[PDB]
């Protein structure tokens, strides 16, 4: 079971008040980052359950997302006043070996 699920992009967004719901995150993304499909949070049928203070952003283009995070990188845009940071999500794709012509659909070879 090696590592990879190589797919949809997302967007590690860490460093935020747990007072916001995943309808809130997404927004203030949606203008600090264009090109965002979806956030999605992580927490037992409650956000604020495990005192959990981040969210997972999911952007159609996969480069949405690498260039979204250039610009939250360096922490120039806070969230609410708050602080945030981006990190990349997925460990380790299988990039190596499959990282052009990105394809979703094995069907045809």
């Amino acid at each position: 079971g090696s590592s990879g699920s190589s797919g949809n992009c997302r967007l590690f967004i860490g460093g935020i008040p747990k007072m916001k719901k995943r309808e809130e995150i997404l927004e203030e993304i949606a203008k600090v980052t264009e090109g965002v499909l979806d956030v999605i949070v992580y927490a037992s049928a409650a956000d604020k359950m495990k005192n959990r203070g981040f969210a997972f952003v999911e952007y159609e283009s996969h480069r949405a997302a690498a260039m979204a995070r250039r610009k939250l990188m360096p922490g120039r845009i806070q969230l609410w006043g708050h602080q945030i940071a981006v990190d990349w999500a997925e460990p380790e794709i299988d990039v190596d070996e499959d990282v052009m012509e990105t394809v979703s659909g094995p069907s045809s070879g």
